[PDB]
């Protein structure tokens, strides 16, 4: 699967809205993800004690995790599929002690898509929704192949 130049443009146009406030988008995304999938919070050794939305919003560690995640994802998206160099260390990091199943990356993808619908509907119409679905699917497909190269089936 590939994305066209037009699909990439839609993806990066809505991503520019995320970049206007990376930390806030990261908090919204992670809080949504952890409420929807408490098992995923267990994969973050330093965050797993957090329970209430106010406590999660107060956590500097959670905020930093959201910035790390979204900054790395933005760099990957701006590679427009030519992301082998970025995905290889990311696969390794996610295949250390806490293996991150592909399904958790899919749940993450659902969370960021929800945040985009909620925050930026004017820049997240039908065509942009389709393109973002495909961009995150491509990321997950290619990560899965890099997992396998390292001996992790995902
Ligand atoms: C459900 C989703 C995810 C979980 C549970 C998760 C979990 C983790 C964990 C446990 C590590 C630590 C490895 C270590 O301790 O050395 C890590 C590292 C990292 N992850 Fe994720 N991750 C997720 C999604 C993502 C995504 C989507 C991205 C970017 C596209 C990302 C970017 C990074 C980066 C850059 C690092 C290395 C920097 C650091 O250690 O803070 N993560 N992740």
């Amino acid at each position: 699967m590939v994305l066209s130049e037009g699909e990439w443009q839609l993806v990066l146009h809505v991503w520019a809205k995320v970049e206007a406030d990376v930390a806030g988008h990261g908090q919204d995304t992670l809080i949504r993800l952890f409420k929807s999938h408490p098992e995923i919070l267990e994969k973050f050794d330093g965050l797993k004690h957090l329970k209430t939305e106010a406590e999660m919003k107060a956590s500097e560690d959670l905020k930093e995790h959201g910035v790390t995640l979204l900054t790395a994802l933005g760099a990957i998206l701006k590679k427009k599929g030519h992301h082998e160099a970025e995905l290889k260390p990311l696969a390794q990091s996610h295949a250390a002690k806490h293996k991150i199943p592909i399904k958790h990356l899919e749940f993450f993808s659902e969370a960021i898509i929800h945040v985009l619908h909620s925050r930026h509907p004017g820049d997240f119409g039908a065509d942009a929704q389709g393109a973002m679905n495909k961009a995150l699917e491509l990321f997950r497909t290619d990560i899965a192949a890099k997992y396998k190269e390292l001996g992790y089936q995902g």
